[PDB]
């Protein structure tokens, strides 16, 4: 719902995303399902990035560079 | 930023979404931008969906299936 608890992928050529009150058909992740407790072997369903790719809308987070291992910025 | 303002592409397979606050930068899209206010010929930057494809994420249109020129997705 809110953007803090919405989360963007940040690869350069993607931008999906999450949203805990759609969940992730392509992932299998039902409705629901906060970002925090998502899989570990969860993957972005456009980009396939890792979770480290991903940040808040708003709030802390969305100001902070992601520890990402795909390129972004 | 807040999601009735976000609107995300619903072609098969896509799921981008426009936040007017990033702007678009592979579409020259300054910052602020607005979708309604987006270009004309402005498209999706992943999978050259036109406008017609795309949803809010939550007000009115946000619960349906779009019609466009491609395949979407519910
Ligand atoms: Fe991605
Ligand atoms: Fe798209």
């Amino acid at each position: 719902a809110n953007p803090e608890d919405m989360w963007r992928c940040q690869t350069v050529n993607c931008g999906y995303v999450y949203d805990p009150d759609r969940g992730d058909k392509r992932g299998k992740v039902p409705p629901g399902t906060r970002f925090e407790d998502l899989p570990d072997e969860w993957r972005c369903p456009i980009c396939k990035a890792t979770k480290k790719c991903f940040r808040p809308l708003a709030g802390p987070g969305s100001t902070e560079q992601p520890q990402c291992e795909m390129p972004t910025d």
